[PDB]
């Protein structure tokens, strides 16, 4: 019964690569992490930093979440991330994605004890 923290790791963590290795990165990853199961997940971001560094964001800059909640935090430093965006030619079950690497600050929502990331809110 996958916890919210575990789901965050599956959907957004990829410390294996330092950046978007290939143009087919998203196509493979979105499928590998089961984000193309029930449908082609429109957009998803992967963070290429250590889990410790990502979890540490929960003790960083407190900012408002997009839904109005106040438990979001923005990283003090930029982080290596890869944004995956569904193409127009993409048709389930053959989900196609556009891979885009970048260095941006991330914003995550944190909850629980231990206080850890449970939702990826944005990249800035």
């Amino acid at each position: 019964k996958e916890t919210a923290a575990a789901k965050f790791e599956r959907q957004h963590m990829d410390s294996s690569t330092s950046a978007a290795s290939s143009s087919n990165y998203c196509n493979q990853m979105m499928k590998s992490r089961n984000l193309t199961k029930d449908r082609c997940k429109p957009v998803n971001t992967f963070v290429h930093e250590s889990l410790a560094d990502v979890q540490a964001v929960c003790s960083q800059k407190n900012v408002a979440c997009k839904n109005g909640q106040t438990n979001c935090y923005q990283s003090y430093s930029t982080m290596s991330i890869t944004d995956c965006r569904e193409t127009g030619s993409s048709k389930y079950p053959n989900c196609a994605y556009k891979t885009t690497q970048a260095n941006k600050h991330i914003i995550v929502a944190c909850e629980g004890n231990p206080y850890v990331p449970v939702h990826f809110d944005a990249s800035v």
